């Protein structure tokens, strides 16, 4: 799995710890190793969401299978809480797309997860 | 909505109101509210089309329904006018990938689009 | 086809021409012509791979067909070697997500390439 957050939230407001504990709580949640964990934090990002500049974020997560609907919904609920916890961003300016990849579509390591 | 915008046009180029207005005609032409439109733009960019370093623009549209034959060629004769009026970059150094979501796909609010089972 | 790369390594780490490289080995690889090859570099990110931030690329890769099991282990070849001649990351620290792109979900040039229906 790989997670990604683009935000308009300044660089400084980012915590200390925030990588480690998105990498840990991703593991948790979708039962990976925390070895196979990507995560990857872009702040400082020109957005807008409903045409205003108030804190927001646009994310995606990539995992080869854990992706569904009830699933969804509880990362969801833990991404969300993280940002609004970590980043002070309104959960309902949060959008999160979600990809059910196909293990011949990942490449890794010289070759891929097939 | 979501529309993703990334450039090797410099900062200082992106028009003021360019923001506002990608979210006014991204509402018009998908025919969804402007609260539920957002807009990225990423300007600055280390990108080659063509292996040249002139202006281009990598973009990326995601919408739950409303992507389609028809729909998606009218977003990019909307989208490829703005960047060529507000940017000055040439429609054919453009790319926009579409994306046809499935709502229980997209995250919002502690929850999903997918509010049904 | 669109490939992009996003690393943590320095702006300083990439080498001029890195991007006309990517450009002419991925013409080659995917055997489309390199006026339709985008290639797309983001240096100094914010990145953990396995809880460490040594270096470390998350990669994309669309393409409108030309996308499958054999082909992709080849890209991964390709472009981890690549990345890792150039950027000095290691292979076992790459992603490469691949994307077979339908033609109409493509915009390109004011339309898209589906032109063939209405
Ligand atoms: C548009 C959208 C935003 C982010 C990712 N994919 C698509 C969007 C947002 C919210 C919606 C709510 C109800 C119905 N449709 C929606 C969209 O299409
Ligand atoms: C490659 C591409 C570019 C942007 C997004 N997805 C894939 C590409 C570009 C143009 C083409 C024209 C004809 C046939 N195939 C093409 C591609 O694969
Ligand atoms: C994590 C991942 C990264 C990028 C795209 N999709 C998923 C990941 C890595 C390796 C795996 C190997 C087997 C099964 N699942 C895996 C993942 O989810």
């Amino acid at each position: 799995p790989m997670f990604i957050v683009n935000t308009n939230v300044p660089r400084a407001s980012v915590p200390d710890g925030f990588l480690s504990e998105l990498t840990q709580q991703l593991a948790q949640a979708t039962g990976k190793p925390p070895q196979y964990i990507a995560v990857h934090v872009v702040p400082d990002q020109l957005m807008a969401f409903g045409g205003s500049s108030e804190p927001c974020a646009l994310c995606s997560l990539h995992s080869i299978g854990k992706i569904g609907g009830a699933q969804n919904r509880s990362y969801s609920k833990l991404l969300c809480g993280l940002l609004a916890e970590r980043l002070r961003i309104s959960p309902d300016r949060v959008y999160i797309n979600y990809y059910d990849m196909n293990a011949a579509n990942v490449g890794w390591n010289n070759s891929t997860f097939a």
